[PDB]
């Protein structure tokens, strides 16, 4: 009656199954995100602040002393299960049980998307090394290389007096990391645990089935990343670019940023269209900003 | 000057300083426990659980099931010592040569002082619960069912800011010591000893530097006790008193004797009429001149 070539040959097509949905599965974190696998509990991100150069040599060699605090991502886990019911050995109804499988791929494919994102919506209100909100208007910026001595304010989130309106974020992508780290401990794996022999099966009516994963997001550096809540307008896009093309370094120093996408809501694409994409102004007058920057829309930004 | 020589030094060397580093009179190996580490830091389950055996039969009938965690962070440390200007090619290397054995010995008991260090600042050091260690608010299971209900008590002793010295009350009967020590690398010996080397051209003062990582933590709050009121006969009895009846969770018995006591130099006095003496004090009069015998430090 069970033999293990029944029990093989279910297991193989809902690994087939599982498999060509996470396969398809679109991936979007990979833009605005970078990827960085690890084999322990956590990484130690110390080199992120102060921006390299190069000087003169007129003396001895300068050797940097790295800072030992560290950004301690602190990696996660979590997962998710179901049951088959075991009505399928008599009647063979396998006609069933398949859009679960796909309901599995396109949430394992789909998670790290939601979570980058809702980490990215979630910049007012999580702390970076610095001590403080992501987006606030008192990121620290010494006036020395060594930092030391009065400092000054500097602010990247902007809002109206009241009623704020839709927020869209400025990101950059020309540097080797993007504004926002992925890590990835290990890849999502399934586990096809179906036993004769087992437990929770001969007492139990169901064949369980799960997947198992471990990765978490974490920031990176704000001198990119920029958030405005201002209605997406030619004189606000251009005021945040500059104010963000502005930057400098300890000592009053350009960085050389290089703003490469905005990122909006699904809802305000016709602005983004306006602004970056189309020929025409308000006004009707040729763009001075057009194809500028690549948009991206997305659905997980509501 | 040739690399026979150069290997037959360093032989001496490392002979030297394996001969140490093994005798040295260890104290913080009663309260500390060695545990071999991998990584940069090492994460803790259970806090609190006293492991104990159950009538019933299965191998899972209870347990307490673990809780938030608490790290270590290793730190590290370093020794360094030499001088060889005019030791080497002079005959003279009969001495610097086993005057720092010594300096090996010193170094093997340094846990000693880290042990010390966060023993004196232990009220300064935050606890996985979220406040002192020495507070009044140490939860007790009434039950074994998730977290149910957490009861304190007053567990340490303090005046109403009285003056005295700081006494503190320990034991070491269960391997699970009250602190933890925590190394990634054992100690180290590094020769730099290269004929004519670009750096090392200056005299002939070979480093001879080590290096080492280890760190100490916290393991269980019940199994160390304070006290800051005057010493006296009455109150140490208050003190073993209130220490041995602690009992885990569903009335239990314990079975703790405490069996270290660690006193200033400033209290030395009292540390020897409660100890050393059978005629009036711990003696005729309540005696207990048994357990906890005061072992008196200086590190503190």
């Amino acid at each position: 009656i069970i033999t293990p070539a029944l029990i093989s040959a279910l297991k193989t097509s809902f690994q087939k199954h599982f498999q060509d949905a996470l396969a398809t599965a679109p991936s979007t974190y990979l833009q605005v995100a970078t990827v960085i696998p690890s084999t322990t509990a956590s990484n130690t991100y110390g080199w992120l602040g102060q921006f390299p150069k190069l000087r003169e040599w007129i003396g001895q060699r300068v050797i940097k002393d790295m800072a030992a605090q560290g950004y301690q991502i602190t990696n996660k886990l979590f997962e998710s299960t179901v049951g088959v019911k075991r009505t399928d050995i008599e009647d063979d109804n396998l006609g069933v049980y398949g859009p679960l499988m796909q309901e599995m791929g396109r949430a394992a494919g789909a998670h790290p998307d939601e979570l980058v994102f809702a980490l990215l919506k979630a910049g007012n209100a999580n702390l970076c090394y610095d001590g403080q909100n992501f987006f606030d208007t008192d990121h620290p910026v010494y006036p020395n290389v060594d930092g030391t001595g009065t400092a000054t304010t500097v602010s990247n989130l902007f809002a109206p007096a009241a009623d704020p309106g839709a927020a869209w974020y400025l990101l950059d992508t020309s540097r080797s990391l993007k504004p926002l780290i992925y890590q990835e401990r290990m890849k999502p794996s399934f586990t096809s645990m179906t036993k004769e022999d087992d437990e929770q099966v001969f007492m139990a009516d169901e064949y369980r089935y799960g997947v198992r994963s471990r990765c978490n997001v974490g920031f990176g550096f704000w001198q990119l990343a920029a958030m405005s809540t201002e209605e997406l307008n030619q004189v606000n896009f251009e005021k945040v670019y500059d104010a963000m093309r502005n930057q400098k370094a300890d000592g009053g120093r350009p960085l050389d940023i290089r703003p490469n996408l905005l990122v909006v809501p699904t809802t305000l694409r016709s602005k983004a269209k306006e602004v970056v994409g189309v020929q025409r102004l308000a006004n009707g007058a040729d763009n001075p900003n057009f194809e500028l920057v690549q948009v991206l829309d997305t659905a997980w930004l509501n």
